[PDB]
């Protein structure tokens, strides 16, 4: 017989290094591009933002069909209960999908195997989200994932290079066949962000999709120096103009580029730049810390959890919901905080540096609310939001896994000024503050009440005072911190 396939994307949102895409076609007589949306999902805590930033990925993966012949089909249901009733129907003899590791994803994909088993569907599932096969790895480790990320990037080097990024799919797609009821246009469109129930529209900058991904690829890689040279802990948390790092991570997270094309382009610059910085401070490094969490977090039990996580300390967060509630809140009374969690409410972005001053505040250096609270309010707004390096930097940050040194912990008013002493990115994201002289603007209850008036904010009615003194709280959370430590034995 004929065959007939599904490409079926969750993340993977691209046309490029889509090895699944690529078999799919393969000597297919029909091809389905699928993804299957829950049309239930937010009667359940998603920013418009995230999700819209998804639509608009989706939106232009249908035109990337569109102008190869095709189109996208956007299943509105569970794929479990779907996917049975459309391989009868489409006549389906192959299912391809790239692998995810997610916990989720794990118990849903086998299910969905189980299914097409029973349906004479072939399974196809490559391994193009991270960089390696991180099963791979692990068995080459000797069953483990390493645990800290000097060892995992000699783990990945005696392993060598990851693989090529598969070639770009055919000019011309094999399109679903005609007169399919579950593929109609108007069942299967990608709708709007008004269509899915959000009343508030988004406000982030960056837009969705595999277009938009490969040209701030190309951006970035502008100058090969830049890249060649750059090192992360030197990059500035207060550029948002012009942010200081790639603004990759949306695109990564939902598979709008390909990891392995980042990474080949990226050993094609360090060829021509022999001096280019190591990981893991280079742009490499951080592509490594990606698949780094991904390895640990997918071989770990709870990893997005304190409580049944193996690798995670025990500590004894307080339940402190007004503090948890200033900080989500952006009423902390601290600026530079303040700007970042707006920030990441309007943007759903902010600099590495920026997170780690915020959840260091948050957990261990401040307020002493648990790092899965922070996470959880991460991944609310994140518009890269991803299971594992969300839960994975929030213990990293808290001293729970990973990182121990629980004495260095970040100052709420000297950290963001010795970077923008003027405080240009506090007078963006805070608007209120925009005429508070440059000397008082990180510390503004230190303004004399004449200063507060004359900049229209008047500290305790126009912005709050501070939640805690920094001394005070910091000095009691790393009493805590050192009590957990000898309370784990
Ligand atoms: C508390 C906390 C929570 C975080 N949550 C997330 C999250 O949900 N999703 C997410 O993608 N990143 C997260 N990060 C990591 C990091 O802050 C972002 O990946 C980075 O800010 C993204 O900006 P960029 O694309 O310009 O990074 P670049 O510096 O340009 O790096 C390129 C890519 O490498 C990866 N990467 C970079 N830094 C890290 C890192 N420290 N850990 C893991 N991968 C990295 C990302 O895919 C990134 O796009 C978190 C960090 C902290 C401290």
């Amino acid at each position: 017989g004929v065959k007939n396939s599904i490409i079926w994307f969750r993340k993977g949102l691209r046309l490029h290094d889509n090895p699944a895409l690529l078999e799919a076609c393969k000597d297919a007589k029909h091809v389905y591009p699928v993804f299957v949306l829950d049309p239930h999902f937010l009667q359940q805590k998603v920013s418009v933002n995230r999700y819209n930033f998804l639509l608009e990925s989706l939106e232009d993966l249908q035109r990337s069909f569109q102008a190869r012949g095709s189109r996208l089909l956007v299943l509105r249901g569970k794929p479990e209960e779907v996917f049975p009733r459309v391989f009868r129907e489409w006549g389906v003899t192959q299912l391809c999908f790239e692998h995810d590791t997610e916990p989720y994803a794990k118990v849903r994909d086998a299910a969905v195997r189980r299914l097409a088993a029973e349906a004479g569907v072939e399974v196809v599932t490559p391994i193009s989200h991270t960089l390696y096969d991180t099963d791979m790895l692990v068995a080459r480790n000797g069953g483990a994932a390493p645990l800290t990320m000097q060892s995992f990037t000699k783990l990945v080097d005696r392993v060598g290079d990851p693989p090529a990024p598969a070639p770009d799919p055919p000019a011309a797609m094999p399109p679903p066949a005609e007169d399919m009821p579950s593929a109609a246009p108007a069942a299967t469109g990608v709708p709007t962000w008004q269509e899915v129930g959000f009343k508030e529209p988004p406000l982030t900058v960056f837009k969705g999709g595999e277009t938009e991904a490969l040209a701030r690829l190309e951006a970035a890689f502008q100058d090969p120096k830049w890249v060649a040279g750059f090192q992360k802990p030197d990059t500035d948390p207060s550029a948002w103009e012009k942010p200081a790092t790639t603004v990759l991570s949306p695109y990564l997270k939902f598979g709008c580029l390909s990891a392995r094309l980042f990474h080949a382009r990226l050993l094609e610059v360090y060829r021509r730049h022999p001096a280019h910085s190591q990981p893991p401070v280079s742009l490499r490094g951080q592509l490594l810390w990606r698949e780094f969490f991904y390895t640990v977090g997918s071989t770990t039990p709870n990893f997005h959890r304190m409580a049944g996580n193996p690798v995670c300390k025990q500590i004894d967060w307080d339940d402190n919901p007004e503090f948890l509630a200033a900080w989500r809140e952006a009423r902390t009374g601290f600026p530079w905080i303040d700007a970042i969690m707006t920030q990441l409410v309007t943007w759903g972005w902010m600099h590495h540096l920026a997170r780690h001053s915020v959840a260091c505040f948050l957990t261990r250096g401040d307020l002493y609310v648990s790092w899965e609270r922070g996470m959880e309010v991460f991944e609310e707004h994140l518009i890269d939001q991803d299971h594992y390096l969300n839960a994975a930097n929030w213990m990293w940050l808290s001293a729970s896994a990973f990182f121990s040194q629980y004495f260095r912990v970040y100052s709420p008013v000297v950290f963001g000024k010795k970077y923008d002493p003027e405080g240009r990115f506090i007078r963006k994201f805070l608007p209120v503050l925009k005429d508070m002289p440059a000397k008082y603007i990180y510390e503004p209850w230190t303004a004399p009440l004449e200063v507060q008036r004359k900049a229209g904010c008047v500290v305790g009615r126009d912005y709050p005072a501070p939640i805690v003194d920094h001394a005070v709280a910091s000095k009691a959370c790393i009493a805590r911190m050192a009590a957990a430590y000898r309370r784990s034995k």
